[PDB]
């Protein structure tokens, strides 16, 4: 990830005018939609938290957890730490929390500035499947516009709901209780 850390704006977009900040969300949403499309229920939930982190969840199969035979870490960690892709989001997040529900098990992992704090670990059992990422954008990178703007997210998620017409997209703002549900049929 050092190439991204060296020139963040070249990977994510302008880091002073809010452009790059919102692009962080959109990169994560792309992966969540892909995951949701491979499942039965086909819903993603985007939440803006009161600490100005964002989470994206899907109810798909869960991203793969097995050890990548070539890299020697979990496949989820390969996705998060190898090179725009969610690895860029991770590199530019002061914290990122990953939760994967798959094959009867809950898996969790924490990153700080793209560095895993421990290996992906089984933490419990579950009947559900899906993936959730919550990220706190790094305030060492993102300046001036540091808070998410509901309308910027809503506009883009609406476009995505029409293109991905089988996918339900919920947007929730925990700062003021604002919510939308984009679903085309
Ligand atoms: N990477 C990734 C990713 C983030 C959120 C989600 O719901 C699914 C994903 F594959």
């Amino acid at each position: 990830l050092d190439a991204v850390r060296k020139r963040p704006g070249m990977y994510i977009g302008d880091t002073d005018d809010g452009t790059g900040l919102h692009h962080m969300v959109f990169e994560v949403v792309d992966n969540a939609i892909d995951e949701a499309l491979a499942g039965h229920c086909k819903e993603i939930i985007v939440t803006i938290h009161a600490d100005n982190s964002v989470s994206v969840q899907d109810d798909g199969r869960g991203i793969p957890t097995g050890i990548h035979p070539e890299e020697g870490v979990s496949a989820a960690e390969v996705i998060m730490t190898v090179l725009v892709g969610v690895s860029v989001v991770n590199a530019l997040s002061q914290k990122l929390e990953l939760v994967i529900q798959r094959e009867g098990k809950i898996h969790r992992q924490i990153y700080e500035h793209g560095v895993p704090q421990a290996p992906l670990a089984v933490t419990g059992e579950t009947e559900k499947t899906g993936t959730m990422v919550r990220f706190w954008p790094s305030l060492e990178t993102f300046t001036n516009v540091t808070e998410f703007e509901y309308e910027i997210l809503a506009k883009r998620l609406r476009e995505l709901s029409f293109l991905n017409s089988g996918v339900s997209i919920r947007l929730r703002d925990k700062r003021d209780g604002k919510e939308d549900h984009f679903h085309y049929e």
